[PDB]
């Protein structure tokens, strides 16, 4: 029932702080901080724990991973990634957490690894066809979608989907717009790609993917351009949290109602956060 905004960058400082949004009160409250400052961090939820995966602490691209227990309000380290990954996309499917792409400090990554909480270890799985940092990742109907990103030379409009039964990635329909630093979330059978950066412009635009038609369509734009934006879904609304508008690191937050096809502002974060990880628990 709460949206967590994890880490990020406020314009001056890479953040270890974490805050949680209660929609019933329309307010954010601070919760326990990460052990490590993490911007460009991937965040996902599995079995009552929030995992903060990788990121960048201001000096080092991180392979470390920590997990938040809301009953104890504390973070604990878990097994590290095989590879340092900032700008990493993270999603959960069938009891495993996938860390997709990112940047290790020297190289934009096509590699992918999966975390098994029962064994507390990461294992390599099939690599992406394309290196992708600043990639958005979401899960829909048994497939993991890797949306956009940056391959080291080009901001990407391409999209690929992972089938765990085959351990393979396949291309699907591309975005209308190249998007790195894009936020991605799934609601009612559609994947939304929110904001990002096309190589020249920080984006307010939003598009939605219908797997039945294998195509993307534009939906209502954000009020504010947002790259490095965190996106999560709660109770029929998509929240776009923080980001960067080209001039300013953002504390603002807006919510999308698909029934009205419109975005509305909600309570702002206490702290400006771009490169922020967002998850719902």
């Amino acid at each position: 029932g709460l949206i967590y905004a994890v880490g990020g960058y406020d314009g001056n400082t890479h953040l270890n702080s974490v805050e949680a949004y209660d929609p019933e009160r329309n307010e954010w409250s601070l919760v326990a901080p990460l052990s490590t400052r993490r911007s460009g961090v991937g965040v996902a939820v599995l079995n009552g724990l929030i995992y903060a995966v990788g990121g960048y602490d201001g000096n080092t691209h991180l392979n470390s991973v920590e997990a938040y227990d809301p009953e104890r309000n504390e973070w604990s380290l878990v097994a590290p990634l095989s590879t340092r990954r900032s700008g990493v996309g993270v999603a959960v499917l069938n009891g495993l957490i996938y860390a997709v792409g990112g940047y290790d400090g020297n190289t934009h990554l096509n590699s992918v690894e999966a975390y098994d909480p029962e064994r507390n270890e990461w294992s390599l799985v099939a690599p992406l066809s394309t290196r992708r940092s600043g990639v958005g990742v979401a899960v829909l109907n048994g497939l993991i979608y890797a949306v956009g990103g940056y391959d080291g030379n080009t901001h990407l409009n391409s999209v690929e989907a992972y089938d765990p039964e085959r351990n393979e990635w396949s291309l699907v329909a591309p975005l209308s717009t190249r998007r790195s630093g894009v936020g991605v979330a799934v609601l009612n059978g559609l994947i939304y790609a929110v904001g990002g950066y096309d190589g020249n412009t920080h984006l307010n635009s939003v598009e939605a993917y219908d797997p039945e038609r294998n195509e993307w369509s534009l939906v209502a734009p954000l009020s504010t351009r947002r790259s490095g934006v965190g996106v999560a879904v709660l109770n029929g609304l998509i929240y776009a949290v923080g980001g960067y508008d080209g001039n300013t690191h953002l504390n603002s937050v807006e919510a999308y109602d698909p029934e009205r096809n419109e975005w509305s502002l909600v309570a702002p974060l206490s702290t400006r956060r771009s490169g922020v990880g967002v998850a719902v628990l």
